[PDB]
C-alpha cells in the first residue's frame, strides 16, 4: 500500500562545538525517533524497521542506527541500518523505506538523518610513520566535503557554478540575508512549534536553532571568500554551516494508518535520484526535480513550497534560476545557511517542514544535493 | 488465490564476482577497499554480458567508510568506469552490509524504479584508520582508538567484544572448544580442496598490485596448534580462539541484479532468481542466535522446508555462530559452507554477505535451493533463499 | 519476507443498468442485445471517455438461442464502440453477470487489457421454443421451452431450480412462514430504495421505461395464499417468494489504476478479491456461503468487517439459507430489495448486485456480492468503495 | 518454463463426425466428456487435480442447463470444479484455453481443462415466443440464424467470404486448388498414423457398440466434380462452393492446462507452452483477414517474426479464408495447415479452436514454434502461439 508520513520531528540544530556538541549524533537520532514516535500517538512497539542517515560515522560506535534505535526505547526486534548518500543521506533513508513499505515487506517504519559534526575525529592511518611527520585527517574535510576527483572543496564545486551561470556575490549575498531573515520571521511566528522536539542537555535546555541569531547584516559584504582568492563569490556567511541535529518521521502504509487509527500527515507521492558530474552537484537538484514531476505529471506551477537544500545560497539561486521558479515559494523559512546543516539529517528535515508547512491538497518538493555529483527528490502532498 | 492480483515478476541475479580476500596487512593491502569495490563490479558487469551504460543504480556495504572519502560507493562506480549518470549509496549494517544491499537493490526494483543495479559489498581492513577526538589535548596523554576494534568489533550496550558474545552462546548452548577447533579445520580443508578443484574460477577475478589469483588466508594454517592456542577473548573456560573466530581481512564483491523483462530486452539469461530475504533482530548479546531466525523467516513464508535446501551459507564469524545454527535450525552438517566460508577465507566485513548469496549463484546446480545466512553486531542477522536459473 | 508485491487492483470506474423489464412486459419488445446496447452505451458515458478506450468487451447471457450470431459483439457494435473491440459471450447459468465481470478481471490483471467492459443481459421475454432435428415421431412432436430446458431444470436430477430449493428449505427448516416475511421484506425495500431515488445513479431509462416494473406486481394479502407451485403439498417455494422470469442488462468499466491515471477518471470501487465454489447439483442454494467463505479467508477478513451484503434472490430462500449459514445481520442483506421484487434476468443478476454495491457502499466500506447458478455453483466477488 | 508460466500438458479429441454421421447420436456434452476423460488420463494426473474448465460451445440451445458442468461431471470429474461456457463464435475452442491461461497466470488456479464441443447434428429449430401470426411461421434453423449469418450485412458467411475473393482476387481455381491440397493432407495424415496421440476413438453404445476411429469427412472428396460445383452463396460470379468451404460436424475436444510450478509438483512433463496470444476485430463482413491482425500481434507482442514459425494452422472456414492468410502473411504455403484442416476434416464450430493448438502441440518437434489462428462470426480472430 500507498506510503504516509504519520509524523516528523527534529531535535533544534545547534552551532558547531554548540550547544547540542555534547550529544553524540545517536543520542540526537533517539531523541529525534522518540518524539516523532510520540507525536504518531503509536506504539513503540508498532514501529518494525529503522533507516537512519549518518554521513560522518567514524567514532560513533558499532551500527549507529541501532544506537539510536534502541535508545530510544525501540524494540530489540526492531532491524536498523545506516544509510550514507552524502547531504542527501536523510532523503534517501525515506526513499528506501518508502519502497519497503510499498513491497509490503514492513507496514510501519522509522526513517530520518543524524549528524554531531562537532564529535566528528581526526584519523591517522594505520601503518608504518612515514619518515619526516604523521599527518592527522579531519574527518569533515576529508569525508564530508572534499570532492574526491577534483580534490577541492565543495564551496569550490559552488564557484564552478557560480562562473557557469554567472550568480554573482551579491545575488548570493542578498539570498543569505534573506534565509536569516525568513529564520527568524518563522521562529517568532511559532511555525517550528510542532516541528522540533527541545533538548535538556545535562552536566541547559535548548529548544531552538541556534544559528540563525549568529548573523551582523553589515559584515556580510565585507567578508573575505573562503574558497577562492580572487573572483570569489563563496563566503562563510553565504554558506551552509557545520552543525548537529538529528530528524526521524514516522512512515507507514495507508492501510497500516487505518488499523492504528492514526492520521497520516502526508502522502508520499513520489522519488528521485539524479547524478551529474561530481564538479556539477549544485544542479543535480534539478534533474532529480525534473524527473519528479514527470514521472506524476505535474508541471512546476502545481507546487505550493519548495525546499532546495541550502548547502550553499548558490545552490538555491542555481536552482530558481534553471527551473524558472517563483523565488517566493522556495526556503519559505529559512534552510541550511541560515538554520545550519548537520549533513546527514538535512534531506530528512526538508521533507519534515513539508510535511508541517503545506496546507491541506498542496503539493511541496523537496530536493537535495550530494557530494559526488548526486541528487534527491522527493514530492509529498497533503 | 481468490481472485487477488498476482505478484509481479521477480528479481534474477544474472552475474556474481569478487576479488581473492587478502589477509590482514597482506596481499591486498595497498588497495583501498573502493577500488576493490571498482574491481569486482567491473568484473560483475563484464560477466553480465551488457553494456555499462545500462546498469541504473548502484548500492555498496561498506561497515568502515573512516578515511575511504567523501561517498565510497560513488567512487567504486565512478572507479568501475560506469557513467556520471548513476546513482550511489553506501550502506551499514555492519556483517549484514553486503547482503542488505542486495536486499535493498531487490527493493528497489520490485517497485520498478529500477530495471537494473548492480550490489554488493567492500571492505578494507588494512586501511581502517585510528581516531583522536576534536576537542582540547587531555593532560597526561590520549589513547588513539582503533576504528576496527572501536566501530567494527565492540558491542555499544555490554561493552565487549564479538567473540564475547559468541563466549556467551557457547556457554549457553554447549558449544565447546572442541567441536569449534573441528568445524574450523572444516573449513580450512573444504577452502583448500574447493581452490584445488577449481570452484572458484567463475566467481573470483585476479587483482594486479603495482608499485593475487586466489585467498591467501586458507593458506594460513597449523593444524597441529590449533588444540593448543589460547582463548583470546576469555581468560579461563573460553573456546574461542584466534583459528576458529574469522580473520581481518580486505575484499570486495559485486552482483548484477535485474527484473525478468531486463533480463529479456538484453537477452541475458539470468543465473539465479531470488525467492525471499528477511532481516531478523535479538538482544545485542545474542547475535549468533539471530541469523536462525531470519532464515525462520524466509522457510515460513514461501512454504518451504529446511530438507528443501540444497546449499547453506552461514557465515562464519566464528565456528561458533556457525554451529549454533546448525544445533537450532537441526540441519546436515555436510550440506553447510560446503567450499568453506570466513574462518578460512577471511571475513572482509562489509563484502561478506554478498560473498555469499554471490557462491550460491555459482555452486547450486539447476533447480536447487541456496540459503544465505549473516549475522551483524547490534543483535542482528539478514537471511537470503535463491534457486539457481 | 522479501516476496515480489502483488500488483495494483483492478477498478470499477462506472456501472450502469436498463430498468428490469416483466415477462412479456414493458421491454419485450427489445432483444437483449439492444438492451446490452443501453447498458453499455450508459457505463461509457458515466465513466467519462472514450467509447475507443474499450479494448475488450465480456458479457454474460444464458438463454442465447434466437439471438443471433455473437450476441456480445452485437450488444458492443449497437452501443457504437469500435469494430476493433473483441468480444465473448460468457454462460456460467445465474452467475454469468459476475463471471464476466472476474475474468475480464484477470485480463487487466495479466496486461492484456487496460480498460473493459463487462456485464450481462437477458431477455427471456424473447427465448424460443426448440423442435429437435431430424424425423416427426408419429404420436405428437414437442416443442420444448428454452426457458424451462436450458435455463431452470436441473440436468442431474431432473427437476425444477424451485424443487432443488425445496431440498433446502426442508434440510434447514426454512418454512413457508420464513420465506414469504423475506418476500415481503424484498417487495418493501425495493420501492423505499425506488422512492427514496436510490438508482438515479445506476439506471439508464430506455428510450419508454424509466423504472424496475416487478417491485409494483405484488399482492400482500394473495401471498399466505398461493399454491406451492414447485411441490404440491408441504411446499414453501411460490410464485410470490421465487424471483420472476425478466429482461434486463447491466455494464461495468473496468480498468486498471493505470488506465483511470491516464484517462484523468476517478474510480467508484476496487476489486479485492473473487471466487467460485460448486458443490451437489441440487445443493446450488448454499454454493455462495462456501464461495463468499473462501474471497473472506483469502483477505483475511472476518463477516462482521462487511457493510452490505448482495445475495442474489433466485428465491427467498437462498437468501435465508445463507444468512443462517453464514450467521449474518439480516439488516446488511440485500438492502435496496433483489431478485424476488426487482426481477432475475438470469445472465444479468450477477452484474447488477456488483454494479449495486458500487453505488451503495460509503466511502471505504466493503461489500460482497453472491450469486448461485444450476448444477450446483456460484461466484462471489469482494469490493470496495473508493 | 517455471513458476506461473503456462503449459500444455495434454490435448486429445474425438473423431470429428459428419453432419448427421458418425457421431450424430451424441449430444455435444457428452463429446465433450469424452475428450475431458481422455485429455485427464493422457495428462497422467488424478482427476481431482482439476479445479476448473471452461468449455468453447456456440449453439447451445437444447443442450439443457450449464453444458460445460455436463461435459464436466459426465466425465467424471468432482462436484467441486466451477464451469464455464463461452461463446466466441469458431474462435470459442481457442478463447476457453486463452481465457484458462489467464487464470493460471493470475494465480487464481493451478490445473484446468479448457477446450470445446459442438453437435452440428442436434442444434435444434426454433420458434418465437407468442401469438402465431395469421398465416403461418417459418421455424428458423439454429445452425443458419445463429451460426452462420452475419447480424449486420444480413447474409450468410460464404457470401462474406465472396467479398475477400473479390479483392484479394482470390478466384475460384486458387481456392479449390486449396480444398484438394486439404483433403490430400488430412488422407496421408490419418494413412500415416499422424492422428495417434491426438485422437481418442469414439464408442457409440445404443439400444450392439460401434467404434468411431477416424475423422469421417476426408473421404467425402472426387477431386474430378470439384471444379463442376455450383457456387453455393452467390449466383452470378462467385468462387465459394460446397467442396472449398468446410463442412457441418460434430466433435470436442480437451487441453490439460497448468502452471510451470503445477507441472513440476504433479511430477508431468509438459507437452508445450503457450507463448502468447491475442483477439483482432475488422469489419464484420471482412472476417477472413481478421486473422491476420491476430497474429501478426502475437509475433509483435512476442519479438518473433514470420519465419521463425515452423508450423501454422489457420483454420479452413473456407479455403477462401487461408489463402487470404497466407497472401497477406506472405508466407509458405507448406508450412500452413499441413496435416490437412476444417475442409477436409470438417468444423464443429464450438471445437475446432482447440482442436488447432491440440494438434500443434503434437506435431510440433522439440523447440519448434506453432502459430494457431482463427476467424468468427461478427469479423473476429484469435490466435495462440505455441513452443514445443
Ligand atoms: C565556510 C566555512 C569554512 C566557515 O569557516 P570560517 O571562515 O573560519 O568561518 P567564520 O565564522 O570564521 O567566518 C569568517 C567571518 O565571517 C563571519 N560570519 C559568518 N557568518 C556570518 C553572518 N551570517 N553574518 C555576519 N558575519 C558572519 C564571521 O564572524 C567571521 O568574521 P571575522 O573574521 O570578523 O570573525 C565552513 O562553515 C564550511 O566549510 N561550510 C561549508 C559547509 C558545506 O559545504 N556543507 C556541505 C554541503 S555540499
Ligand atoms: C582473534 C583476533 C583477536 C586475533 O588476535 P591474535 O591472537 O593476536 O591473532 P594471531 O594471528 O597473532 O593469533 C595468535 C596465535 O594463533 C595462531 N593461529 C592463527 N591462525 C592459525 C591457524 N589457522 N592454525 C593454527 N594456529 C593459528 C597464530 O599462529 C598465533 O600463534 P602464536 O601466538 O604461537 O604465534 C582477531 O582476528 C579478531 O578480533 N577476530 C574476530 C573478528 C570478528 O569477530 N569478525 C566479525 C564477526 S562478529
Ligand atoms: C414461479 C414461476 C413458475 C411462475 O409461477 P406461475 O404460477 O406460472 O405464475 P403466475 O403469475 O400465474 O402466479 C400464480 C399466482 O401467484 C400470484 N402472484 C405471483 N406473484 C405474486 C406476488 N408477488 N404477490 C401476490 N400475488 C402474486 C398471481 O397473481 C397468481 O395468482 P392467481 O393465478 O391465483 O390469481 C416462474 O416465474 C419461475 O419458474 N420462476 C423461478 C425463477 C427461478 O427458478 N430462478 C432462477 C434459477 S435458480
Ligand atoms: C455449403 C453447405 C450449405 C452445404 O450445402 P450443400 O451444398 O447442399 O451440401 P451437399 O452435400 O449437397 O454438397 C453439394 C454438392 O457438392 C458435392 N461435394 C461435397 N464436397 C465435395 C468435394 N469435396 N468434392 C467433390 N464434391 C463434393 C456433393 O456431392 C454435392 O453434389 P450433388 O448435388 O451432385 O449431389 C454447408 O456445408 C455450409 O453452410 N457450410 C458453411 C461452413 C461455414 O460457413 N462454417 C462457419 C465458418 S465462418
Ligand atoms: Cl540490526
Ligand atoms: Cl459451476
Ligand atoms: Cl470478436
Amino acid at each position: 500500500s500507498e506510503v504516509v508520513i504519520v509524523s516528523a520531528t527534529r531535535t533544534p540544530i545547534g552551532s558547531f562545538l554548540g550547544s547540542l556538541s555534547l550529544l553524540p549524533a545517536t543520542k540526537l537520532g533517539s531523541i529525534a525517533i522518540q518524539g516523532a514516535i510520540e507525536k504518531a500517538g503509536i506504539p513503540k512497539e508498532e514501529v518494525k524497521e529503522a533507516y537512519m542517515g549518518n554521513v560522518l560515522q567514524g567514532g560513533e560506535g558499532q551500527a549507529p542506527t541501532r544506537q539510536a534505535v534502541l535508545g530510544a526505547g525501540l524494540p530489540i526486534s526492531t532491524p536498523c541500518t545506516t544509510i550514507n548518500k552524502v547531504c542527501a543521506s536523510g532523503m534517501k533513508a525515506i526513499m528506501m523505506a518508502s519502497q519497503s513499505l510499498m513491497c509490503g515487506h514492513q507496514d510501519v517504519m522509522v526513517a530520518g538523518g543524524m549528524e554531531s559534526m562537532s564529535n566528528v575525529p581526526y584519523v591517522m592511518n594505520r601503518g608504518s610513520t612515514p619518515y619526516g611527520g604523521v599527518k592527522l585527517e579531519d574527518l569533515i574535510v576529508k569525508d564530508g566535503l572534499t570532492d574526491v576527483y577534483n580534490k577541492i572543496h565543495m564551496g569550490s564545486c559552488a564557484e564552478n557554478t557560480a562562473k557557469k551561470l554567472n550568480i554573482a556575490r551579491n545575488e548570493q549575498d542578498a539570498y543569505a540575508i534573506n534565509s536569516y531573515t525568513r529564520s527568524k520571521a518563522a521562529w517568532e511566528a511559532g511555525k517550528f512549534g510542532n516541528e522540533v522536539i527541545p533538548v535538556t542537555v545535562t552536566v541547559v535546555v535548548v529548544k531552538e536553532d541556534e544559528e540563525y541569531k549568529r548573523v551582523d547584516f553589515s559584515k556580510v559584504p565585507k567578508l573575505k571568500t573562503v574558497f577562492q582568492k580572487e573572483n570569489g563569490t563563496v563566503t562563510a556567511a553565504n554558506a551552509s554551516t557545520l552543525n548537529d541535529g538529528a530528524a526521524a518521521l514516522v512512515l507507514m502504509t495507508a492501510d497500516a494508518a487505518k488499523r492504528l487509527n492514526v492520521t497520516p500527515l502526508a502522502r508520499i507521492v513520489a522519488f528521485a535520484d539524479a547524478a551529474v558530474e561530481p564538479i556539477d552537484f549544485p544542479i543535480a537538484p534539478v534533474y532529480a526535480a525534473s524527473m519528479v514531476l514527470k514521472d506524476v505529471g505535474l508541471k512546476k506551477e502545481d507546487i505550493a513550497m519548495w525546499e532546495v537544500n541550502e548547502a550553499f545560497s548558490l545552490v538555491v539561486l542555481a536552482n530558481i534560476k534553471m527551473l524558472e521558479i517563483d523565488p517566493q515559494k522556495v526556503n519559505i523559512n529559512g534552510g541550511a545557511v541560515s538554520l545550519g546543516h548537520p549533513i546527514g539529517m538535512s534531506g530528512a528535515r526538508i521533507v519534515g517542514h513539508l510535511t508541517h508547512a503545506l496546507k491541506q491538497g498542496e503539493y511541496g518538493l523537496a530536493s537535495i544535493c550530494n557530494g559526488g555529483g548526486g541528487a534527491s527528490a522527493m514530492l509529498i502532498q497533503k
